[PDB]
């Protein structure tokens, strides 16, 4: 309860997922340790989980979410926040000038309150959650036999979601979630980011402006404003790492050798074992001062579904995502390059 | 189990009330043995139940149920039925003609389906049943602490409800149950559903009780709902007990004529004659199909309930307004 | 301007007719001397019209009109009034307890607004009207060559459209119009019948009430509470009589001759020419005291659309409905019946 | 007549702007020569007119008009297509996969139909249009005495409108009006119509003046609306007398190059160079397709209008950019 939560927002409830042509999400769930637990009383649409990370599978045509996926390719299309009272959102939310997105209901279905949010995508305002009372036990089926709490590679909650947002834009998204909910930028960053967090201290959502780089390029083949990466959170990563290994996920390149020599000049005495993180590709970040240790491990997958990729995340005290690793790989990749050519 | 259910009925839900005067429904449904249990998460609107019974009190203003209240007055203002696939027979009964009645819901709450049936009255459609997946379960806050399976005077399920229309209107409910639901007929009509529990009769009919109730209710709509019990004496005692208003009892000379109209019956005629209970049947090859009856007062403006147990006969009581007729003749006499 | 007219009412703008089978309601048009005069942009409807009175024919399926007919047979489906202010007219009417009625629009075409009405009828409050400003210049498209005035038989307005509703209902829709519009009753008929004008003395629409009777028989054959007949003002009645048997009108059957024998006694020195009336069937009522006449001369078509029938009128003071012709015809009917047996 | 017209297309019918601000779009029509005419029946809506421009000022709050002015500031908020059948044309841009936006629409109002365009302004399909018989004669009240055919500077017709999109979409924006309207090309991309009136060019890209207007725009949109005239030294003392803004002259260098770059224009050199106005073209076997034009400030936000007489040249001006730079390195040597 870090600030004034007058939505009342209580953590991620649920990533939806959809993509213009079919095969290309349920095949990256499963590499990263995702199971499907459930399909829709009517809809063509399924729920996947791993520890408490519920992702949407939206197949159903003609639907808001096929339409974003039309426009953006496979995608994050629809993001849920946990809420205690969501009319009390609902309203609140329209009476501060947000526009409404109209989730088609079908009988003795639930109507989902959402309004346009990054790229059009719904944000839905869910006040029902916790077995047998959860949104997933009133609309959804699950498969027979299968088990509803799967733990997978051992990813947990979602961490954050990071936004690519168009030059300018940075700012008006800011406001977006300052009006609306009372984010508040707990970070900034100049390599250039805003990190909103949520006054509930879970709901983080970073946002990220450029030119020619990183960013302009994603919105080039996004066509638009979106999610950049989906970070899931895990208890240990270097095991989960091996579990996702064990799957067919597959990661970026690990960084040079260099990389990994210079860490105890970077953080002095992180006593992270540098062998296993060196074995894996695994980074760290964090900061040590005066007996207090603050650190990040972190990887990242390659791009999964169009331009969008994932991060998992283990935190040891830092609650920054990883920013001391764009200089430090440089540094890196500048000493490896001179000690060769 | 009749015979072929296309719209998968499985019995009676719910019904549901409305009045345009506060603190007049909330009485009766007392007296009648039920026990409010949850109260909707976010409209006035409040659930009574006894036995397997479930009764919806609307006090939603600006909406289908007060509308529908100020032009009747104190009423049954909603009738749902049961079924498996609700989509499929919602989509059914519009493609068959059927009109819809949207009923707005809220954030977060389930979107009910229904047709426009008896007086204008909502149709619910429901396909969410039984404890932890009801409807009441999931749109309802339960009383914390109350026993939610109240039992009550011993009502157990809704028998029947009956609809009083206009002249010439009956051939019109018939066929309307007829061609969506596959009702069969098994001045009255006894329409029963395929799935052996939902039974709705159909009254016409000048100058008598019916021309009195469709004056009185300002159009067609339910006249009297039945809820049955195991045991009615046992019953009668109890609703009694807290305060239910019966129509007075038959003359002396309607006991008179049991056991001439109803050869050995074998109801315990004075137990009966005590609380002015009513019986009807038949006896033929030692076979005594028979079933007892009790009314009450007009509570609801002129709707009113029948508290029925059945001894085997499947029939309403009919045989009892020739049976009471001769007794108030015979009674006339003899004063 | 009777008395307060808070609808800020102005007349019958049109009626409104469908019907469920075809070709039964364009042949009845033609022999009251009605043209087809224009049809809609988009939708299956058409506008016939005599003198000042405009009469939609409405053959769009799946339509409100189709439905209300589909349960009334051939019948008056819908009623418009004209208002000077059709959005302060249709916001009070719901904030004073109507509810509305949605008239599906098509796309560059007029949302017509309208409550729910006698039957489930839909009450229009039209507030455009006059050459080139009505709304049919702006949604319907006139015959080539066509004339866009035809007089015919001389019809000039919509006197009075009278209901027929179930025992009891006649103080409920008198509350209806008395609450919404500001109507009042201005004449009470005993025989059972309430006759409500409106604040503007134009629109009249007259209540009846039976057991076993014309009323019960109406009702059972319309299926529902209802428009009984649909009265046409005219200029001369006897002149538009020929104008309409010229065309093929059939009439009720002529009250037996007994009957213009006892006009003289029942509304001394009337002055009408009772030769013309007697040739014709045409009816009189009316009273006259003090050297003031007031009269009243009409005729009756058989019922055309299933139950419904028409009535032409001419009025010469008398602002009843004919009521005296009921007590009239019995003791014409008795003297001749005795005259013969 | 060019080619097809698959959705009957017949120039544009009007423009609409919205302000988050009051008072600040009002004065730039008025020094643009347009002229209030009429007031909606009903919304906070005016509509002002010079030539045959309809221009719509939208003023109406908690509509799809402020929403969108309080994302993008002072803008360029609706463009209506005229068209011979608007239902045919609704249905069609719906099946080939556009999506509707609904305006809400009052009581005896006109439905207006249209799809969401650029930047997600909405794109109207109007087919009631001329004298008696437009959408103003029917929704709006003219000023009473007032003369409804105001001729003003003599701006004639909107020329074109163009479209600043990210880097890109100009792709997804051809292929939009290519997919709905039939629209063919005929950096910048001139997206011309099949009825020979409707011209869109689409422009992206860095750190320049489209990414200026991006950023201050708050997303696509238009950037600069161009009204047509028949003399545009004529309109040009009469815009001024007015209090019109231009972007001010070239360097007289500009001048030096004109008969070099378009020899033998024949354009009255110090009546052009007097008011700042550009001239682009080209002559070739005697045949001088030539056109003239002038820019004003941004006047809405990063917007801004052109005021452009075509001698024959159906382009936009284009070469004058490579012109203008030409003028100022020959300025900056000698300074
Ligand atoms: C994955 C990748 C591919 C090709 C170029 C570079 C990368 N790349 C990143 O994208 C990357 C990111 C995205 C983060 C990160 O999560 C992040 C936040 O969530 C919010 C604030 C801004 C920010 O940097 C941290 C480290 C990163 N590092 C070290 C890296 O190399
Ligand atoms: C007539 C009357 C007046 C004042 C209060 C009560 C009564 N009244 C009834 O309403 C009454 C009813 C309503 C039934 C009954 O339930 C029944 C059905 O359920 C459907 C078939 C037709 C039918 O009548 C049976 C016997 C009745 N009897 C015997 C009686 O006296
Ligand atoms: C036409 C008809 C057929 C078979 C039985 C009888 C008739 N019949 C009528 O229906 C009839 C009517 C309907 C009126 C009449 O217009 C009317 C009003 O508009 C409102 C108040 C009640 C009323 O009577 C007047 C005279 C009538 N007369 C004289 C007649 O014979
Ligand atoms: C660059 C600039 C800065 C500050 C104000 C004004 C300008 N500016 C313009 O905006 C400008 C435009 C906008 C056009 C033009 O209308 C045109 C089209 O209509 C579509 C094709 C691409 C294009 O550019 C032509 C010349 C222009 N010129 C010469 C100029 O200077
Ligand atoms: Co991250
Ligand atoms: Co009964
Ligand atoms: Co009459
Ligand atoms: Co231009």
């Amino acid at each position: 309860d870090l600030y004034e939560n007058p939505m009342g927002l209580m953590g991620f409830e649920f990533i939806e997922f959809a993509s213009p042509t079919p095969g290309t999400l349920e095949p990256i769930f499963e590499i990263m340790g995702f199971t499907k637990v459930a399909t829709h009383r009517s809809k063509n649409v399924h729920l996947y989980r791993q520890g408490e990370i519920n992702l949407i599978l939206n197949n159903e045509p003609n639907s808001i979410a096929s339409y974003f996926a039309a426009e953006h390719g496979p995608s994050v299309c629809g993001m849920a926040f946990r809420v205690k009272d969501s009319q009390k959102a609902y309203n609140r939310a329209l009476e501060l000038g947000a526009q409404p997105i109209h989730i088609d209901t079908g009988p003795m279905e639930l109507n989902l309150p959402a309004i346009k949010g990054i790229g059009g995508a719904p944000l839905y305002l869910i006040d029902r959650f916790g077995e047998g009372s959860s949104i997933y036990d009133i609309d959804f089926v699950y498969l027979e036999g299968v088990e509803r709490n799967p733990v997978g590679a051992g990813l947990k909650v979602i961490d954050h979601l990071t936004h690519n947002v168009y030059r300018g834009r940075m700012v008006y998204w800011a406001n977006f979630y300052e009006k609306l909910f009372n984010f508040r930028e707990a970070r900034y960053f100049d390599i250039t980011s805003k990190a909103m967090s949520a006054p509930d201290g879970m709901i983080r959502i970073p946002l990220n402006e450029e030119g020619a780089g990183q960013i302009e390029e994603f919105l080039m083949q996004f066509n638009g404003e979106g999610i950049q990466h989906v970070a899931f959170l895990t208890d240990d990563l270097v095991k989960t790492w091996d579990a996702l290994k064990k799957i067919g996920m597959r990661f970026m390149t690990a960084p040079p050798d260099t990389y990994y020599e210079m860490l105890e000049g970077r953080l002095p005495d992180h006593g992270e074992p540098v062998d296993q993180l060196q074995a894996r590709g695994i980074l760290l970040d964090g900061s040590s001062v005066e007996g207090d240790k603050r650190l990040l491990l972190q990887i990242f997958s390659e791009t999964l579904m169009g331009p969008v990729f994932f991060e998992f995340i283990q935190r040891k005290g830092d609650d920054g995502f990883g920013e001391g690793n764009f200089k430090a790989l440089f540094e890196s990749i500048e000493r490896d390059q001179v000690r060769r050519g």
